[PDB]
């Protein structure tokens, strides 16, 4: 059954995953089921048999824990076999690239330069899968935080959808529009004026249909509808006054206050880490998703590491 | 015969190992059964069975290989799966932990506050291991030296221990003290007057019937009548005055002359890292146990983990 | 057949591997065909059964990725466990090792201090593997340059091998020349007269019947007859002027002008890192063979690694 989803074709068998732009809203349904099936498997065995006799390399060149841990757990608990590397930016990437590919059969990349995946794509003979390059790309948490909405509130029809934040930089919330392009959803977007999203993104969603609101405030009434508070960090540097960046802040802080002005079922998410725009108040609270998130990130990244590597 | 001993009750499984004042006689004499079961089948097959499926994340927030690579090793010849983490105290200690939690069954803890057990209490959904906080309590550092003793010498009645050096910041002897609550054993305290015993940890000794003598000088015959020799680090910053220190280290150090007059039988310890306060002309001394100490914590860790993990 | 191998008698079994002057022609042939029977394996099935229930433990007080990682890749795929330490050079080396031989059976050691093989061998109880002492030797780089020649070119007989750049401080250079003296080669030694082979070592080679040339200039008659072009890294600290430096470095850079003048079949060999002295445009050339020296050291350690620990 498992065994059969990955006899299935995909764009992600012995590919690069560098950019959620060359995956289809298929290749994501069936990366879905398998993360599915990979939960259950887990469930009643916690290391399985997939990858047995398969190697990834990790090479993290400004440390995640969230992310390297992550694709650490998921190729040992697929029965593979991990080498975590920990380098910073003197050897090139393409020479430290070529030297590792002869070790394992995959491995992630995250690197400071947006260029990294290019420089993978021209010189390594092994697939690699883009941890993250300049913070421009981070392909599978736009993976796992689409399939945390998904398995959170089911089905896609229906959901408004509110990014709270620093809509400019916050890449994360740009791959997840392009993700949610095949959806009849309806987005708000909460930044201030300094922040909105790209005018390209924007339009991406107006394209689509799906543009609701746009306003720099948190308002109750933005709240009530919100389906998926999809909040990111706000940096100081992001602002040039001090008081402007606090302003900020108090206003889009999730705490108890903001959260009574919600749904019931308001899925609250974050791609971490965090400061202090959710309130650790807020953090045992049902709605509270930001830590579900990762075991979902999880079971998704087993199912890509399958797919991947047969 | 171990499949029996871990199918028995023990309050280590599922729980949290955070203080060695959460543990009575019997689970203590019940883990050294356990650990001696580990050294035989170790002896014979190197890698065992017992936690295949089994995820450990260490996350040692201050470097100590001697613990780090103690657990690795020790979760690695159970059969399950490690992920090491090293970092450095700007992401919380209670997001790490719900971070990392979604990746393991359990997480070793090593952390410069030692308010970390709390945090580690209050938000962790998994097991922790107090590797280490803010070195108050190291708490398999404890059943290590316990079980050294035990190993080395046969029973516990009878026996005279002499904790030497600094023993007010040497928290390792108190935690050793509270375990020795149960024993017959006489303690011989040798310290300078600035680096006593807490006083209630004094008064722990007294209460049980067990303080024999306090000296700020080892003397002939305070050796004379050692069966254990339990060593501290002696740091050059516990004294204002220089000439103060060095006079101590050379009353302290355990060299050949000072082992002379110590009995053929006395077990020589120390928890490590050493400075001079035992010199390397003694290492391959019979009564050296001080690296014999590491292989016992093997067997001990081998055999809470597999408690704890079941 | 591999069972069959690796049943045979070698110096390797339980044995420390510090130097190359340990062992003898026909301790490196066993080797080299166990590495062929090791790629075949990998071949078809990934991770190997030949040392489940061993673990290994490599110790690098300075980062070399890919020599850490090479071995890393070599136990896992043997079936073994690898317990992975990054340190520094307060506690000492003979600490270190006595602290991590009680959780593995072996361990690699990479260290600033040339002097710390004697170390391991005073202090030691587990076979210690010489991942490079104070960059004196680096047999395991040896054995992969050796095999990497055979493998690419058949029989030694009749091959010309040209050291190009700073052969004083290359000791790679050193220990393959000492490999070499079994085998009816000529030899071309280009460097600046600053950076000639030690005279010792230059000896080794007349006294062998194999010192062919000797020369600063890299030409293409010295090209022509070049069966292997083995290069070394010239760092600028070498030379006093920075224009003499540079100089030296446009005369030697292997780029398409200079391999115009070279055999077809001209094998280009480098331990790496490299800095300038290989250019980038000669990477995907056929006569390459640096990335392809890694995988062969893949092999080769695969099968150090299961001859040392049986």
């Amino acid at each position: 059954p498992l065994q059969e989803m990955l006899a299935a074709p995909s764009s992600f068998k012995k590919s690069h995953v560098l950019s959620v732009t060359q995956f289809t809203r298929a290749d994501l349904h069936l990366l879905f089921q398998i993360a599915q099936e990979m939960r259950l498997g887990v469930q009643r065995e916690g290391v399985l048999d997939i990858l047995r006799g398969k190697v990834l390399c990790t090479l993290f060149y400004e440390p995640s824990t969230r992310t390297s841990a992550s694709f650490d757990a998921a190729m040992q608990r697929l029965g593979g076999r991990t080498i975590p590397i920990q380098t910073s930016t003197g050897e090139t990437l393409q020479d430290t690239l070529r030297t590792l590919a002869n070790y394992s059969d995959a491995i992630v990349l995250r690197h400071p330069d947006e260029k990294c995946v290019d420089v993978a794509k021209k010189y390594c003979p092994v697939p690699v899968i883009n941890g993250g390059n300049g913070s421009k790309e981070h392909p599978t948490q736009a993976f796992l935080d689409l399939f945390t909405i998904r398995e959170e509130l089911g089905t896609m029809q229906g959901l408004t959808i509110t990014f709270v934040g620093d809509l400019l930089y916050g890449r994360p919330v740009h791959s997840l529009v392009y993700l949610l392009r095949h959806y009849q959803v309806k987005v708000q977007l909460v930044s201030p004026k300094a922040l909105r999203l790209p005018p390209a993104v924007r339009q991406q969603l107006v394209d689509a249909g799906q543009l609701l609101c746009e306003s720099e405030a948190l308002t109750p009434e933005i709240l009530g509808r919100t389906d998926v508070l999809y909040c990111t960090r706000v940096q100081k540097e992001r602002f040039p006054s001090l008081a402007e960046f606090e302003a900020v802040k108090d206003s889009y802080r999730i705490d108890y206050s903001t959260l009574k002005y919600a749904k019931p079922t308001t899925v609250v998410m974050h791609p971490l880490p965090r400061n202090e725009e959710v309130a650790e108040e807020v953090d045992f609270d049902q709605r509270a998703a930001y830590f579900r998130q990762m075991r979902y990130g999880l079971y998704c990244r087993m199912a890509l590491l399958a797919l991947v590597m047969s």
